[PDB]
C-alpha cells in the first residue's frame, strides 16, 4: 500500500508549492509520515498507509 | 510553464483516487483544463498555465 509521487516543475519553488499540498492530501488520507526525495531537478513524495489494501482472490 | 505530475499506485481505482484531488488543486491554482495520459499502469496528469496575474470575472 506504498504511494509514490513525482512532480516535474521548472525551479524547486514550483515543485515545493505543489509538495505543501500533497502532503496535506496525504495525510488526511492517513497516510502520515512522508518522505520526500529530490534527485537533480524532480522531487518524488513517498508515503505509506498502516491501513488500506485490495484484497481479491 | 507546464506542470506535470506522475502518481503510480497499485491499482487503477488507487490512483484515480489521487488524480481527482490533483484536478481540483490545478483548477485553484489556475491550471485549469488539465490533461491524463495513462500507459499501461502508470497515470501521469499534465496541466499548463496562463500567467500568474490577479485578474478576476
Amino acid at each position: 500500500e506504498r504511494v509514490r509521487i513525482s512532480i516535474t516543475a521548472r525551479t524547486k519553488k514550483e515543485a515545493e508549492k505543489f509538495a505543501a499540498i500533497l502532503i496535506k492530501v496525504f495525510a488526511e488520507l492517513g497516510y502520515n509520515d512522508i518522505n520526500v526525495t529530490w534527485d537533480g531537478d524532480t522531487v518524488t513524495v513517498e508515503g505509506q498507509l498502516e491501513g488500506g489494501s485490495l484484497e481479491h482472490h
